[PDB]
């Protein structure tokens, strides 16, 4: 069946708030989860619901939108290279599990390439 989610708070990592990690909430984080595609990535992929009795035996390290929000709005992340890393992963491991011109590696390709337009915008 399912792991639990990957964690979204850790009480003994110190927290900061910068203009990179407000940006990559309230721009990067917030246009991805808008998008029309966005629903099967807002939160950790379901294997029961979905019947992939496989998916947690190819992938190991799962990611999700719904994660990486939790993640930026408990001030999960010191630096803004964890979350680049964390969108990085979700996409990666859509790409892994699933094969080349199914509906989700479209919707993920979509996805990556606003992601990647919108993090070239990323402030100082």
């Amino acid at each position: 069946m399912n792991p639990p989610p990957p964690e979204t708070s850790n009480p003994n990592k110190p927290k900061r708030q910068t203009n990179q990690l407000q940006y990559l909430l309230r721009v990067v984080l917030k246009t991805l989860w808008k998008h029309q595609f966005a629903w099967p990535f807002q939160q950790p992929v379901d294997a029961v619901k979905l019947n992939l009795p496989d998916y947690y035996k190819i992938i190991k390290t799962p990611m999700d939108m719904g994660t990486i929000k939790k993640r930026l709005e408990n001030n999960y992340y010191w630096n803004a290279q964890e979350c680049i890393q964390d969108f990085n992963t979700m996409f990666t491991n859509c790409y892994i599990y699933n094969k080349p011109g199914d509906d989700i590696v479209l919707m993920a390709e979509a996805l990556e390439k606003l992601f990647l337009q919108k993090i070239n915008e990323l402030p100082t």
